[PDB]
């Protein structure tokens, strides 16, 4: 059920029907887009990894260091059919005398790099050795592997510590994100839709949303760039008022960048009733700023109620826990005085700190503790969020001890239903209350 197993699957079950679509506005500013069906993509996949299988042995690092694209998609997938644990990094950055890249290499001894023609100057101007493939240059459209004792390892996601994340974890967090987008249908996706994502696929749940959450899911994809969606940020509303029912996912503050710069000539013809869910990041969420984004574009028919307000940790590639599902999110007033001291009491008005209430999950678990004592925290008081589940990576690649610091949590005299461990420690500040979790930041 790992990756390549699941993209074998999609290609035997619907060979010519669209998979992943990429945005390339580039060269053209209106966007051209790149498709590959399921067999096609599955036959760059094939074509990658038997590249690969020529360096090394199975368990052996891949890193992958191209920008966002069709070729960094078919170098993971290709890395992972190949037996190989799978590096995602973005092209290296901060110049020649930068080492966040060599860091990151002399800490996974990759015996292959898998770049391409645009970025293999920057790429080998950090590799002081690992083979270098330039994946557009192969026949990655030539018309049997191992899959065997293959890593339980899919790849290492760093930020210099790099999260081992197994397939299980990868599942897993399929899972959960997809009870997100669908709450109400066991997380499956509708005919005719499609996911639209613009997230970095490098880091911040970026990977998990727009390659592996498709493919096991088996669900198209139109994609693109972060810096394109800077760059017009009205083509994030084209592509979700495109001839699909789109869901998407986001950080905050694309919604207070895409309202501002998406004028009403943007829109024009553009209707975004269709649209499914739009996930909503909790990292420096604002307020109104979700409102606003609703306000602007309500003209356009976009329906309040999609903005699903979601928690996750970018660092350890974690879907936590959503807000209701059904309707705009609901903002709890706190004193802030009180909340400030650890304690949180309802008082709405004027100077109260207001939060999003998030459902506490099924999976993966929600506890706050006392980070001084590892005691629970009874509902109300604040403390560090703890989370564990299936999906909470057991630790960093190497680093038993950190490992243990941060994802090896014990929970002391724990209540009944709650697991003594392990547990990671978010580093998150928050509370429950009446069956609902809130993070204070």
């Amino acid at each position: 059920r790992s990756l390549p197993a699941a993209l074998r699957a999609c290609a035997r079950l619907q060979p010519h029907d669209p998979a992943f679509t990429f945005m390339d506005y580039e060269q053209d500013w209106d966007g051209v887009a790149i498709t590959l069906t399921w067999s096609q993509l599955y036959r760059r996949t094939l074509n990658v990894a038997q590249e690969l299988s020529r360096c090394g042995s199975t368990g052996d690092r891949v890193v992958i260091s191209a920008p966002q694209g069709l070729e960094y998609v078919v170098a993971f997938l290709g890395a992972l059919q190949a037996g190989r644990i799978a590096v995602p990094l973005s092209v290296p950055q901060g110049g020649v005398t930068d080492e966040r890249s060599d860091s990151v290499l002399s800490d996974s001894s990759p015996v292959a790099i898998l770049t391409t023609s645009s970025a293999v100057d920057d790429v080998v101007q950090h590799v002081a050795p690992p083979s270098i493939i330039e994946v557009d240059l192969l026949d990655l459209d030539a018309p049997t592997f191992k899959e065997d004792e293959y890593p339980s390892t899919a790849y290492l996601q760093y930020t210099p510590a790099g999260v081992v994340m197994s397939h299980q974890n990868v599942r897993v967090n399929f899972e959960q994100l997809m009870s997100g987008y669908f709450a109400d249908t066991d997380g499956i996706p509708p005919p005719n839709s499609a996911l639209v994502s613009w997230l970095p696929f490098y880091h911040d749940m970026g990977l998990v949303i727009g390659i592996c959450a498709p493919i096991l899911g088996g669900y198209p994809a139109v994609l693109t760039s972060p810096v394109s969606f800077l760059q017009r940020p009205a083509r994030w509303m084209h592509l979700m008022a495109s001839d699909f029912h789109a869901f998407s996912a986001a950080p905050n503050f694309a919604f207070e960048l895409a309202a501002r710069r998406t004028t009403d000539d943007d829109m024009a013809g553009r209707d975004l009733g269709n649209i499914l869910t739009i996930l909503s990041g909790s990292e420096r969420v604002q307020a109104a700023t979700i409102k606003r984004f609703a306000d602007r574009f309500a003209r356009f028919n976009l329906q309040e109620r999609v903005i699903r307000p979601s928690y996750w940790l970018a660092e350890a590639t974690v879907y936590v826990a959503t807000s209701k599902p059904g309707q705009p999110p609901e903002t709890v007033d706190f004193d802030t005085e009180s909340l400030s001291a650890g304690h949180a009491k309802p008082c709405a008005g004027g100077g109260a700190t207001s939060l999003i209430s998030y459902m506490l999950p099924r999976s993966p678990i929600v506890r706050i503790v006392d980070s001084d004592t590892c005691i629970e925290c009874p509902d109300g008081t604040v403390g560090e969020i703890w989370v564990h589940g299936d999906n909470v990576a057991n630790g960093y690649w190497q680093k038993p001890d950190e490992s243990e610091r941060t994802f090896g949590g014990k929970i002391v005299t724990p209540s009944p239903g709650t697991p003594e461990g392990p547990w990671l420690r978010t580093g998150d500040s928050g509370f429950v209350t009446d069956g609902k979790m809130f993070i204070i930041g």
